[PDB]
């Protein structure tokens, strides 16, 4: 047997294409694009772990049939809260780790397991983090549980956030923050921040401590390059100590 059919898939849809080994999959990939009504750049497709390009054919990337492409879609509009990589989550034990290592942790065990959950624009796994987060409302810091991780695709811009304090982030554009209007604590997206709004941070990164009102100095839109970004979800209090800052869900 010499020409293959693999089942290209975004996690919901999933279109069986037959092709021989020798092909590029160039247009297959055009092909599954324009049945999603996109172009073709606005997908990433994935082949286990590496991403395929354009003019690579099934043989020299040691396909089989049944195999599967993965195809992830870049995020046009934002919409997608999540952080980088680096961003150092504090855990529940006082340690700082950053959140894609949890995330990917999380993720390899979901996948050794059956559990591994899958939406366009990435995944999800379970976890059951205990970090230290805000209490809204006590509104000092104390413990919670992360039971999900998030990794999606990074948007097309994000913006790092610095503090006079001396934080710093860099997260989505739609990433929400907290505020303070007229003693209301309020959330604002990033974008929605302006130079010299103040942002809740932890005073002390240690539990009952209070709010420390800092102020955003430095607000920098960017292209970036990292290709995943990762959160975590909380129930109840819906953010978590990152990087000196709280960061809500």
């Amino acid at each position: 047997e010499t020409h293959i059919n693999l089942k290209v898939s975004d996690g919901s849809s999933e279109i069986f294409f037959k092709i021989k080994k020798t092909t590029p999959l160039r247009r297959l990939m055009e092909a599954f694009a324009k049945r999603q009504g996109k172009e073709m750049d606005s997908l990433r497709f994935l082949y286990d772990g590496i991403r395929i390009q354009a003019d690579q054919t099934p043989e020299d990337l040691d396909m089989e049939d049944n195999d599967i492409i993965e195809t992830h879609r870049e995020q046009i509009g934002g919409s997608g809260k999540a952080v980088d990589y680096d961003t150092e989550v504090l855990l529940g034990d006082g340690r700082k780790r950053k959140i894609g290592e949890i995330v990917e942790e999380a993720i390899k065990k979901a996948e050794k397991e059956g559990k591994l959950g899958r939406v366009d624009d990435g995944f999800y796994a379970p976890i059951n983090l205990e970090l230290y987060a805000l209490d809204v409302r006590t509104l000092k810091v104390r413990k919670v549980k992360a039971d999900i991780a998030w990794k999606r695709t990074t948007p097309e811009k994000m913006l790092r956030i610095r503090t006079k304090r001396g934080r710093e982030i860099r997260v989505t554009p739609t990433h929400p923050f907290f505020t303070l209007e007229e003693g209301r604590i309020k959330t604002k997206k990033a974008y929605e921040l302006k130079v010299g709004e103040k942002i809740a941070t932890p005073r002390e990164e240690a539990p009952e401590a209070e709010i420390f009102w800092d102020e955003v100095v430095e607000i920098e839109e960017y292209k970036p390059n990292n290709s995943w970004v990762y959160d975590l979800q909380v129930p109840e209090h819906h953010n978590f100590i990152a990087n000196g800052i709280f960061v809500h869900n």
